[PDB]
């Protein structure tokens, strides 16, 4: 119902610098640090209390949804170090000290890359501060030596003054490190004094030099959640793309088109020439985030252009870190070669090496289980890049991807990995799932209604007097072909002229051949359009260009032509003359536009239509080769014709073109026996 | 151009109680009446100064456009009489009385009827005053006695009291009448005092009574012309009545719409179930005014019963006085018969009494100058009341009346006759001749080029493949029904697209005539209709109602059946598509309105075709008579149907029926010899 739909927008309009879960790990640090003004206890007790509400049954701490030795240790280790070095609330320390004492051997059994960043770093740095307390603890563990053997070798991996000059991640995971400078590393915070905007570090920083910056963000963090902080603050830019990723994937950004553009240019406002980070002001940029926007602020009439990553090659090669090549998981190649579709002609070859590198690194660990990313999990990713692996730009349809991604959108039942387990709310909520469902079970119960209409339809016009090999499957292909790119309830007109024209087509291509062609000619076929049901305006210019249709019939006649860009410039001019739009005055530019767009398309119905034609014959494969990507450019050419946010002419005028061209492509690149499979899962097959 | 109409428009806003020229012998009497307050001259000298202002070069009085004894010797009679009473500017008298002298015998030799009102009543007293001045005056003249003889017969023709209580025409020409009572006849006068809105009646009056409802009456008069009185005022309702009629027969009444039905609404709150008089609240009533002031009402949707004409019949006679009957003019009964056409069938059958009373009183004297009116001097009568009693209201076009009219109205060069010559220019203007004349001289020179224009596309049709006996003559006439019927310039889409489809009609009718008919059919005639050039939303309704007249040729078929009413709806579905008009939601009472008109249309096409039919053959005239009466009786109820002003439904929806059944009329009742007459004179034959 419209319930969730308002409540979503609302939220919606009301987008903060983030919503993330708060954390426990670094508060327990926040309360380590004293009071400023040589105070008698700590800086701020709200933290205190929020600790002492949240024990656990158990007395751990953490996301209960989830169980992670390597989290709830550390968890607990903070938690109990605090409020026992401050000495206040022991009771509480001893409830958890005996389910620490019982778990301190799990540690051993953990997974290959479920592996905390600097998880290694902080944990000797943890046991250090509890040598203080010194409670019973049994320090002895070889875990702890192979943990710290590996600190020693990160530790002999990294530089000093590298270190000290160029601004690197450890620097968002500083605490667990030691022997350092102030001065030649003080430059290295992000905008508002923040190092990599973590909490964490910057209050160990402030705890070695009072620099105000760091305890005006510090305050600010704390005085806006009165109790509690997160490990990584803030996230706009993040969050900001991640939820109209969604809003788009899940069909039902139909709706918030206005708060989806401020969004939109917010990011652009703040795009940089360089990439772009989690927040705005963070200085070093990754790849995945850059490649997101990219692709977003295209698919939106937004003037980009891709050099910017050239900065994530690495000579022949790319890794998603500026400067490290580290074995990268697969979600930040995923976005990448998704966005490595929309390629313009005009641009540089970047996006192609990316592309074919991407498919390479992606198609071989397909078969296996590699699809285990190392800072996220979530309900299936196997089946969702699989599928986008599968069905190109020119070949994908609305509504199949919704309805795969219906099954493939976890929602909350998500982690994200950090310093500590957090998962983020704002845009993997639950209520999208009833909504956008709801949206998608309506909708599939009304194209079941208009499906027997038009089929009562088909069978009072007696077409199958010259019909094919059975009219029903192939008429149910043809209306789906129409509802799977549009909709929206409020155009049934444009789809049912679409889909009846399509039949009438068919059949008169079908007499044709099958009485050899117009030479052996007897009905007045230019009355045949007549069957269809006109209103009072859309009568005239309906008959007039089903007779241009038919001297086209008569033109392509005796030659080696095809009769397809026909059929589809017919197709587009119908389906306008149903949506009822003129264009205006026609300026030179206008009609110079149009007439652009409907040389493309003709051009690329004969020329994929000859491919299939040869597809038949067992032709040798690489002139398929040949054609294909004789096919792909002017497919690119024409997209970007469509993708102007600077045209002068309307914006569903051009989609139009996109949905017939999609249509063509995708029916002429799939067995049958997978589109009735399409066709009963989005149709008869239902959700919910 | 533009001026004329702004001018005549703005001048039309400001009607005021009455425009005529200023007279001079009222004003004599009124500079006899001597200051009130024992004063030591006349009461008002601005008319003195206003009489010795207008000495004629000939020292007459009068307007020099015409040359009348009658009058300019009674005028000539009071100017001196008062001027010489008073003792003042004796030089004058003088001028003027030596042509006084030598014109004194040219009086016996009058017109019949051109004898002012009262003319032998005033003449006395004038005598009567001038033998206390007592000038060289030849008192002997056998003139004198003939008019004295009439006095005497009239004087022994009037009652007492009948004279003292029943309001006559006598009281306007009261001051030549002596032996009188002042309070028996007191209350005769108009609600202003007035005696029959005359001043010199109510002048003589006061002169005997000092009632101040005189004073004031003529104080008013002359304080608003400062110097100079008219023989009756005022005439409001006689110039409101005069003017309009003139706009609506001139053929420019399209642009003054809303001060017309401002003065209509005028008359209509002045409306009384008794009658009209020139002026509001003058008691007695006449015929003429109460006749047209109906006419105009009703042929502007206002609803009035015409049983108020049960006053002016005389046992089976009428006479345009109630209590006198006395040999009427032409236009009293002129205008009669002409309201006695748009009679409704509801209404009482006095307007066909009336009626047939006044053709036969008018048909006889028309052979001989009969046209004489005894109170006016118009340009050409005659012609103008033939035609009338020749086109009846069926066979009434617009374009052709206005034509003929335009030769018919005089304009200024017309006298109105009273106690002396006087003449208005309100609606007697002549500036109306030079607006209407150039408005019809660039509708003829608009109709001539179009006419080219349609004759070039009908040759680029060949339609004469099947023709006709000659297109030219046939296409004209065709042409020419469409163009009297709308004359509006920006209705030539409306006006080409019904000759272009009644041209169709006609050929399509030829040719099934001629192959015998649908049992004969060899081609697909519901693609004729395609020739005409289509826009892009008109076409299909128009196909639409094609195929219906064809199915209609179908059905009518193997009968005794008509083709014509099936014609006539589809032109009139036709007219209204090119006009682009709807019908609302349609509430039962809209369609029903819809469908009555539309039968009635049919009925009456089938009616008077087949009584053409019958003409042909030499049948019996009684035959032809019934049938003629029988299409009357729809005709007139069609007509009342279209002129409700209550009807739901629009005006110019109700006015198409007009024009269509009134062509068909027209076209129905009239030889080829005078309708090319009528073509020629309208289109070739030019204005100015």
């Amino acid at each position: 119902t419209t319930t969730m739909i308002d409540g979503i927008r609302t939220a919606l309009r009301s987008i903060g610098e983030g919503e993330i879960s708060i954390s426990a790990y670094d508060t327990s640090l926040v309360a380590l640090l004293k009071r400023l003004d040589g105070g008698d206890g700590p800086q701020f007790p709200s933290t205190i209390d929020w600790i002492v509400q949240n024990q656990l049954p158990d007395g751990s701490w953490g996301d209960a949804s989830f169980f992670m030795m390597g989290d709830r240790i550390m968890s607990t280790l903070a938690c109990v170090v605090a409020l026992k070095s401050w000495n206040i609330h022991t009771d509480k320390c001893e409830r958890g000290l005996l389910f620490i004492q019982e778990n301190m051997w799990r540690l051993a059994h953990e997974e290959e890359d479920w592996m905390l960043v600097g998880f290694e770093i902080a944990l000797p740095s943890l046991l250090d501060m509890a040598k203080d307390l010194d409670l019973d603890i049994p320090y002895d563990e070889p875990a702890l030596k192979a943990i710290y053997a590996e600190r020693e070798r990160k530790l002999a991996k990294i530089p000093r003054d590298v270190l000290h000059s160029m601004p690197t991640t450890l620097l968002h995971s500083l605490e667990g490190m030691v022997d350092l400078d102030w001065e030649k590393l003080l430059k290295l915070r992000c905008l508002d004094g923040s190092f990599h905007c973590s909490p964490a570090s910057t209050a160990t920083a402030f705890q070695q030099t009072g620099d105000q910056k760091c305890f005006e963000y510090l305050d600010g963090i704390v005085k806006k959640f009165n109790g509690g902080v997160p490990c990584i603050y803030p996230l706009d830019v993040y969050e900001r793309l991640w939820a109209v990723d969604r809003l788009t994937r899940l069909g039902i950004s139909r709706h918030f088109t206005s708060e989806i553009e401020d969004c939109l240019d917010y990011i652009f406002r703040n795009w940089t020439p360089d990439g772009l980070a989690h927040t705005k002001n963070c200085p070093v940029k990754d790849i995945d985030d850059t490649a997101m926007g990219f692709r977003l602020l295209r698919l939106y009439g937004y003037q980009v252009d891709p050099c910017v990553l050239k900065k994530f090659e690495k000579d022949g090669k790319f890794f998603c870190l500026h400067g490290e090549s580290n074995p990268s998981s697969v979600t930040p190649m995923y976005n990448t070669y998704r966005a490595s579709q929309l390629k313009f002609p005009g641009d540089d070859g970047v996006l192609g090496r990316a592309e074919v590198f991407c498919r390479s690194f992606l198609q071989d660990r397909r078969g296996s289980n590699r699809m285990k990313d190392k800072w996220a999990i979530a309900k299936d990713i196997p089946g969702e890049v699989e599928y986008a692996m599968d069905y190109p730009w020119k070949a994908s349809l609305p509504r199949i991807e919704t309805r795969l991604y219906l099954d493939q959108y976890g929602g909350s039942g998500d982690v994200w990995i950090g310093k500590v387990l957090h998962r983020m709310t704002l845009f993997c909520n639950d209520l999208y799932l009833k909504a956008a469902k709801a949206d998608f079970s309506n909708f599939q119960k009304e194209c079941r209604v208009e499906l027997n209409g038009l089929r009562r339809w088909y069978l009072r016009s007696n077409l199958e007097k010259f019909g094919g090999t059975d009219p029903q499957t192939t008429l149910m292909t043809s209306y789906f072909l129409a509802s799977a790119n549009i909709f929206e309830a409020n155009r049934a007109a444009e789809r049912l002229g679409w889909a009846r024209v399509a039949l009438l087509a068919d059949a008169v291509s079908s007499h044709f051949r099958r009485i050899g062609g117009p030479k052996n000619s007897t009905s007045n076929l230019e009355e045949l359009i007549s069957l269809v049901p006109f209103d009072d305006a859309y009568s005239g210019s309906l008959r007039e260009a089903w007779k241009q249709w038919l001297m086209a019939w008569t033109a392509k006649e005796s030659s080696q032509e095809s009769i397809e860009g026909d059929t589809a410039i017919l197709l587009v001019r119908a389906i306008e003359i149903f949506g009822g739009r003129h264009v205006l005055t026609g300026q030179r530019p206008d009609l110079w536009e149009y007439s652009q767009l409907e040389q493309l398309t003709s051009s690329i119905c004969c020329k994929l239509s000859r491919r299939v034609l040869a597809q038949e014959n067992g032709e040798s494969t690489e002139k398929v080769e040949e054609i294909d990507q004789q096919v792909d450019l002017e497919m690119q050419e024409l997209t970007r014709r469509v993708l102007q946010g600077c045209s002068a002419i309307n914006r569903l005028t051009r989609e139009t073109f996109l949905h017939v061209v999609k249509s063509f492509c995708y029916v002429a690149y799939c067995s049958p026996e997978t589109i009735d499979s399409h066709i009963d899962k989005v149709i008869f097959q239902d959700v919910i």
